[PDB]
């Protein structure tokens, strides 16, 4: 039930190693980053994995883009807590995204497949809202949500956090309240 490996191999043997893992898994590994720092690499989905680079407060820059997460030195010494606190309710989070009823691959987040998906299916239902979420490849983590109210396929992204479910800004903390939420406004004039 999520088991986690530590390595004492570089980047790519670890994607190839976490081909063979499970949803939520993880692997601790040194940094390509910066030295006695570490990444926290996890499997959001088939083929998707974040690495989350873990920064030692006030010792790298202030600055960050990717997934990325901050600790003390103190903290450094039980990785396990960090995983159960951050990694494992993102992990949740994403499968209660993969279990939903409209979740779709469109090969891995492509927003193309998306918007072509969306068209013919409201060409099939004219009258149907449709809607599909899917994992982004390039960006672990976060995930499209696609939505086609009238003539145009409409695409907005929701963000994975360990406290829920960010979209427009706004954190959900249950699946249910996402889209409930979602389809409260997904007809608004815009």
């Amino acid at each position: 039930x999520x088991x986690x490996x530590x390595x004492x191999i570089n980047f790519k043997q670890a994607e190839k190693m976490m081909e063979t893992m499970d949803q939520g898994d993880v692997i601790i590994r040194p940094s390509s980053k910066g030295e006695n720092h570490l990444t926290v690499t996890w499997k959001v989905s088939d083929g998707i994995y974040q690495h989350v680079d873990v920064r030692e407060e006030g010792k790298e820059n202030a600055f960050s883009l990717g997934a990325t997460l901050w600790i003390n030195s103190e903290e450094f010494e039980d990785l396990d807590e960090i995983v159960a606190r951050y990694v494992q309710p993102m992990a949740s989070f994403a499968r209660d995204l993969l279990n939903h009823k409209y979740y779709q691959d469109c090969s891995g987040g492509d927003r193309k497949k998306l918007e072509e998906l969306l068209i013919k299916t409201k060409k099939e239902k004219p009258t149907f809202i449709p809607y599909f979420i899917c994992a982004c490849k390039e960006l672990p983590g976060k995930f499209l949500l696609g939505y086609q109210p009238r003539g145009k396929p409409r695409i907005e992204y929701v963000t994975v956090t360990p406290e829920g479910f960010r979209y427009r800004g706004q954190i959900f903390p249950t699946v249910n309240g996402l889209f409930r939420w979602f389809k409260d406004h997904y007809q608004d004039p815009v």
